[PDB]
């Protein structure tokens, strides 16, 4: 712990405690004095101070008796997935059941409605078919005891017995009822005017069939009509509907929508029972993808050989389709079709009469709809590759072609105009068809141009996904491998699929050489053996916790968002992995802040060590201002609708009982770790499972190799992350202070560093004015300008001396904070902030590393990418792996997926992936190519250095002409210059003036200079310069250079006359140095508060 108090922490009275205690999950010492109390149920009822702990513990009781009792009347112990609906049945939550293939949702269905009604809970079971009634009542009535009133209803009823049903319906109080889905449409009312505590819905789909049904089963556990359609009015609208708080419904529980949730009935269940009825989407594939050069029937003969058995072949038209399975019905290969007897050939390659199923990729995908058995099918075929392709000519030509062409090449800004219309638009202003399709193929990157017959092929990804997706699936608990094969010529064709599915799915493909066939149908074969086997389950639920909502969109992007409750401030989202269940949401920011109120301004101090206290944070949702005391109203525009962390904590506290463990995922900083320590603190009392990940890339790689980086907070990180907090709090007020009594003012100082810099900025313009020495600039004949000292008049430039050499030059370290900051925003007209913003949104959207970073450090991945992209371009003998450095945190900002700028642009405008904007884009291209040039080879140039007399005087100028040998000049222009020679240049143009040899500063110009001074981390600088511009110390000209103000040049006056000591370089790098210490273990956190504190004390009396 850190020793800091929390301001709801506690897990029994609800009010403040220590972090220390919360740690060892203990409620307050108000609620429970001792010290290290035998047992915190018992110890809090012998005070008498048990309050909301009674919650937890009859929970915990409650499940454990629960699963006890599942671990008797059954054959063994839960599962994962069935243990997560317990813990969630027992707090009487409403769910979907989100699983793969039948994990057994009828019979924990059965155990549920058993131990209920062993209590005394009334409970219906609802099946599709009217056989699954009586086999699921054929189970029940063995295993239930006589105390069970048991009954049943469905097609070939009795003739006494579907009245005996009524009447005991009506009046004999019964326990377990089971019937179909037409007895709910059917006898509505009846059932509506009847009260369950839990109802098991095992098909969906069968019941949403009809709209009553919603309504019916809204009312099977007490919910009036009115509260349903004024819920129904404003689902109608367009926004979110809230239940009354003074309503106790039953468990409703149902399964996976197969076909989409189509219709506005279903968003009833998200008002009344919290839960949205969400389809069975999984991602968890093991699939090896194989990619053969030759569309040869040899070789689809030794293959289909190698795999004997189970085999979907897809071809481009059905006329190749028709083609192939003549050639392999010759070569005597039992084999099937789609399109002649789709059902027949079908069902036959289900039960084994046939090995090889040749489909295409029309038919098979839109007649499939009724089985598609996962258990048979090892490997896919793919006869060339799925794709669209579309006509360039001057007609027959999309909209996204003419749109990308004209936009870039002069017609364009940005605009969106009637297909044929801009057809008709370009119809006078393009040149021609040679022409066009030229432009087509320059400007169209990632995609094949088929100039040839004028053709574009765009691979289409997403059917290859599905496709190959259909030979892997979860199996009796295990993921069963599959081969995907393609047979492409095209090279072009193979490196657009292989560039797209590395986008999307993350997946690789590998060619012939590299894949063993019979090794890969060995794993196959025996993995689904492996499935036929008896299964034992080993599948954990897991909760993950990261700060950004972003972070939680492209997370659910590659996980694959099933479902999602809503809840309190926050939306949970579940997906469905190979290891188990998997929970995750976000916390939109940080949740606990430094309380303004008491002590030392927020800081506490008690036995003569310092204790931080934090209190939730609260965003008012209307103007926006932040606040840590606890107000019924915004204490700015006096507005209610505010957003309250405590809600937030209280809803993840919630969440944390139905997970088995717990990870929190925020970025790999201090802050991160002080924000995950924030939670982790709060949750430990609830879960005892609580562990930490750091993600520096966030895509299935950078996920999974943080889950093999798991580890428990480190309280260094928070330390320091306190100290630093402590010190801009405690300065920052102070010093705001003095400035309220000097310029009226409340809020100017937000620390020390930002008045610091603001001393650089202004002292720069003393000394700028005292560099001016006069000089000349001089356009030369046959050549260059030339920038000579001032006061020059002969209009005559001889040559003296003229030497040339060949050298080798190094490209540059890749980009950290401080250098991408400082090139970015000098190379584009953006400030350093908005480079910022654009890195953060770059990261959490997965397609660079954790860009705060002050290493160059590069792994052996990240050489491995600069490696495929340069394998890629085909240029691949230029590529020189550099780790760059060892001594690193991380590593350097560069991307995550060998893809360009260009190629990202076109899957943007195709629409694969979305939300970047151009300038998205070009920062993206800058980290790019400087990380390639990074990784590239050595450039070999020759310069000259030619000695010239201007006036009685020598000077020497050195200057790049020819670059010999390529190498890293590819991605980063390497800019040449013309020759000179022994000659005499004349002046042309003389243009005097007088520029400063120390220039002022830009923003980019203090970023390079605060890091190259030891001032300020790669998390604050940005915000330093932002600062100093919102505070109206500093202003950018013309040139966009950085000057200081009125009020920045009178405040840095009275600061420096008055207050030195706090604003110094030395003692501002001296407190940097030593908290970075803290960081790291080496230095005292209690002691460097004491400095602070002593500093301060001596501050407080000016
Ligand atoms: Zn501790
Ligand atoms: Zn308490
Ligand atoms: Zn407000």
């Amino acid at each position: 712990a850190v020793n800091s108090k929390y301001h709801h922490s506690c897990i029994n009275c609800g009010g403040l405690n220590t972090d220390e205690r919360n740690e060892r999950g203990l409620p307050c010492e108000v609620c429970l004095p001792e010290d290290s109390p035998s047992d915190i149920y018992r110890a809090l009822l012998e005070r008498k101070t048990l309050k909301e702990y009674r919650f937890y513990h009859e929970f915990w009781n409650e499940y454990e008796d629960f699963r006890s009792f599942f671990k008797k009347k059954f054959g063994k112990d839960l599962t994962g997935y069935q243990r997560l609906w317990a813990k969630r049945i027992v707090q009487g939550k409403s769910f979907t059941m989100v699983a793969p293939t039948g994990v057994g949702k009828t019979t924990f269905g059965m155990m549920t409605a058993l131990w209920l009604a062993r209590k005394g809970k009334k409970s219906a079971l609802v099946f599709p078919t009217v056989t699954l009634v009586k086999q699921t009542l054929e189970r029940l009535q063995k295993l239930a005891d006589e105390k069970v009133k048991i009954f049943g209803f469905y097609s070939s009823m009795k003739k006494e017995e579907k009245e005996k049903f009524e009447k005991s319906f009506e009046e004999d109080d019964y326990h377990i009822l089971v019937f179909s889905t037409q007895f709910v449409s059917k006898n509505r009312e009846k059932l509506s005017q009847k009260r369950f505590d839990f109802v098991f819905v095992d098909d969906v789909d069968a019941v949403l069939k009809a709209s009553r049904n919603i309504d019916t089963l809204l009312m099977m556990v007490g919910i009036p009509e009115e509260i349903i359609r004024k819920a129904f009015s404003t689902i109608k609208q367009g926004k979110i509907y809230e239940r009354p708080k003074n309503l106790k419904p039953g468990i409703l529980v149902v399964s996976s929508a197969t076909a989409k949730p189509r219709g506005i009935r279903p968003l009833l269940f998200r008002d009344l029972l919290n839960f949205t009825v969400g389809r069975l989407v999984s991602v968890a594939r093991n699939i090896t993808h194989v990619r053969i050069s030759s569309r040869s029937k040899e070789k689809l003969v030794e293959l289909l050989e190698i795999f004997r058995d189970g085999i979907l072949i897809f071809a481009q038209t059905e006329e190749e389709g028709k083609e192939l399975y003549e050639y392999l019905k010759r070569f005597k290969f039992n084999v099937g079709e789609t399109w002649s007897e789709f059902e027949k050939n079908f069902e036959d390659f289900k039960v084994g009469k046939i090995n090889i199923l040749i489909g295409v990729q029309a038919y098979y995908g839109k007649l499939t709809r009724g089985v598609d058995l996962p258990e048979r099918i090892k490997y896919v075929i793919f006869w060339g590759t799925p794709s669209m392709r579309f006509s360039l000519e001057l007609d027959k030509a999309p909209r996204f072609v003419l749109a990308r062409v004209l936009k870039e090449m002069g017609l364009i800004k940005a605009q969106e105009n009637p297909d044929v219309e801009e057809l008709r638009k370009i119809a006078k202003e393009h040149l021609t068809q040679k022409e066009f399709v030229e432009k087509v193929k320059e400007m169209f990157r990632g995609v094949v141009v088929k100039d040839e017959d004028l053709e574009l092929i765009i691979p289409d990804v997403y059917t290859y996904i599905q496709a190959s997706g259909r030979s892997s699936r979860i199996l009796n608990g295990v993921l069963v491998k599959g081969v995907s094969v393609i047979f492409e010529e095209d090279e072009e064709i193979f490196e657009s699929l292989k560039t797209r599915l590395l986008l999307i799915a993350e997946e690789e493909i590998i060619e012939e050489a590299e894949a063993n066939w019979k090794e890969l149908v060995h794993e196959v074969e025996e993995s689904r053996r492996r499935s036929e086997r008896e299964l034992t389950d080993t599948s954990r639920s897991l909760l993950i916790i990261v700060e950004s909502p972003t972070k939680a969109e492209t997370l659910s992007r590659f996980l694959g968002r099933a479902s999602s409750r809503k809840e309190r401030n926050i939306i949970v989202h579940e997906a469905v992995t190979g290891e188990g269940v998997i929970l995750f949401t976000a916390t939109r920011g940080h949740v606990y802040d430094l309380v303004t109120k008491g002590g030392i301004h927020g800081v506490e101090e008690e036995n003569g060590k310092f204790v931080p206290v934090y209190n939730s944070l609260k965003r008012c949702r209307d103007c926006g201002y932040q606040f840590t005391e606890d107000r019924d109203e915004c204490p700015v525009c006096s507005s209610k609708n505010i957003d309250d962390k405590t809600e937030t904590l209280r809803a993840l506290r919630e969440i944390s009982l139905e997970a088995d463990e717990i990870l929190v995922a925020t970025d790999p900083d201090v802050e991160g770790e002080k924000i995950s320590w924030d939670v982790t603190q709060y949750l430990l009392p609830s879960t005892r499972s609580l562990r930490r990940i750091e993600m520096h890339e966030i895509t299935r790689y950078g996920f999974k190799k943080a889950r093999e980086s798991v580890r428990f907070v480190d309280f260094n990180l928070v330390k320091a992350q306190i100290v630093r907090r402590v010190q801009d709090r405690w300065i920052g007020f102070e010093l705001s202070g003095k400035l309220q009594k000097r310029f009226g003012r409340s809020n100017l100082s937000a620390g020390r560093v930002q008045s610091t810099v603001l001393g650089w900025i202004v002292e720069r313009e003393e000394e700028y004015k005292k560099s001016e020495k006069d000089f000349t600039l001089l356009v030369l004949e046959n050549g260059v300008n030339l920038e000579v000292e001032g006061k020059i008049a002969d209009d005559v430039v001889t040559v003296v001396e003229l030497q040339e050499a060949e050298e080798e030059k190094n490209p540059l370290p890749p980009y950290t904070t401080s250098s991408a900051l400082s090139e970015i925003s000098q190379k584009l007209r953006l400030g350093v902030q908005e480079v910022m913003d654009i890195l953060q949104d770059l990261f959490e959207k997965g397609f660079i590393t954790y860009h705060r970073t002050d290493s160059t450090r590069i792994s052996l991945e990240g050489q491995n990418v600069a490696r495929t992209y340069l394998r890629k371009i085909g240029k691949e003998d230029i590529f020189m792996g550099r780790s760059w450095s060892t001594e690193g945190a991380h590593e350097a900002i560069r991307p995550v997926k060998p893809i360009d700028a260009r190629e990202l642009e076109e899957m943007i405008e195709e629409g694969l992936i979305a939300d970047l904007t151009k300038k998205h884009l070009r920062v993206y291209e800058l980290i790019f190519n400087r990380f390639l040039a990074s990784q590239s080879a050595a450039v070999k140039v020759k310069k000259q250095i030619v000695t010239v007399d201007v006036d009685g005087k020598r000077m020497g100028i050195e200057q790049i002409v020819e670059i010999l040998r390529d190498g890293w000049n590819l991605f980063v222009p390497l800019t040449v210059s013309p020759r000179f020679e022994h000659r005499t240049y004349k002046i042309k143009e003389k243009k005097f003036y007088k520029k400063h040899t120390v220039p002022l500063f830009t923003q980019a110009s203090i970023v390079e200079e605060m890091k190259k001074r030891g001032i300020g981390r790669p998390s604050t600088y940005a915000k330093i310069v932002e600062v100093l511009f919102r505070r109206g110390y500093v202003y950018e000209d013309k040139y966009k250079r950085v000057r200081p103000t009125r009020f920045g040049v009178m405040v840095y006056s009275y600061l420096k006359e008055r207050y030195e000591k706090y604003v110094t370089e030395e003692t501002t790098r001296r407190l940097e140095e030593i908290m970075d210490k803290v960081e790291r273990g080496e230095e005292d956190y209690q002691a460097t508060l004491r400095l602070l504190y002593e500093e301060i004390k001596s501050l407080m009396e000016e």
